[PDB]
């Protein structure tokens, strides 16, 4: 039950619907971003040291610690979506051969709107303080934000660019969606577009409509805002006896 799927595609462009469509159709795991979030934190120093690697460009001895890090990363999943993996897309092709690779695309601008509410908005955007925080309050620590910006560098193939640079990011985004579509070849690659359902994915994978389930639409914005503000106003037990001892705790002043 080794790697049977390749999910290129970039955040923001239904990566995690395409993760729920293929555990739907092959039952079995797929890897995301939010997989190392709430249950494998500890590859987020895997996916590090490997980006660390790609800074530089690869021996043949170095890649070979490359593909073995990567199995141990990528071991009992049947496919990968979302970042940080979609970049290293190429080395997971030649190390699984008989692995297919999808590519989600969807509108260019749609994209960046969308990318900037959700994943990396512009450092002025007041909407940072509001993405970070929530990362604190699971756990995520300043090596995370280095590994995720680290795998955007890999990902584009850019050392850096100034990610505040709105058409900076179509340009990377135009790129990397056309240079899958060169170096993979046609019989081997799916282009998935937003809204294309059930029947190119599993035509494309040689399986059978999942019956009865529509394809999925998850992640939107109105449910990841939703439960961003919630989470900022949750209240840990140790806060709410605080403010019960303030109530009703004896009043020193
Ligand atoms: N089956 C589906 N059909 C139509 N739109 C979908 C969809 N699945 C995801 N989308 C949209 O793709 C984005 C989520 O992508 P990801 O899962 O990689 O984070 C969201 O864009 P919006 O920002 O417009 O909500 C979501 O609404």
């Amino acid at each position: 039950t080794s790697l049977t799927v390749i999910g290129a595609g970039l955040p923001r462009t239904g990566t995690l619907s395409m993760k729920k469509a293929l555990e739907t159709i092959y039952c079995q795991p797929c890897y995301h971003m939010y997989e190392i979030i709430l249950n494998k934190q500890y590859d987020i120093s895997k996916w590090q040291t490997l980006l660390d690697i790609k800074q530089s460009k690869t021996t043949s001895n170095e890649i070979l610690i490359i593909q073995n890090s990567l199995k141990e990363i990528l071991n009992g999943y049947i496919a990968v979506t979302d970042l940080p993996a979609c970049g290293f897309y190429r080395e997971l092709m030649t190390m699984y051969p008989n692995a297919k690779v999808i590519l989600t695309i969807r509108d260019r601008n749609d994209w960046l709107t969308s990318f900037r509410k959700v994943v990396l908005p512009r450092t002025n955007d007041t909407y940072k303080e509001e993405v970070d925080k929530v990362n604190r309050i699971l756990g995520l620590n300043t090596e995370f934000d280095k590994m995720n910006i680290d795998s955007l560098k890999f990902t584009f193939q850019n050392n850096q660019i100034d990610f505040d640079d709105d058409n900076n990011l179509l340009e990377c985004y135009d790129e990397y969606n056309k240079t899958v579509q060169e170096i993979v070849p046609s019989e081997r690659l799916l282009v998935h577009k937003l809204g294309d359902g059930w029947e190119p994915l599993c035509q494309f994978l040689n399986v059978n409509i999942p019956i009865g389930i529509t394809y999925p639409h998850v992640n939107a914005l109105k449910e990841v805002t939703e439960l961003t503000e919630l989470l900022i106003k949750y209240q840990s037990l140790d806060v709410i006896k605080t403010k019960l001892s303030e109530v009703f705790g004896s009043h020193h002043h």
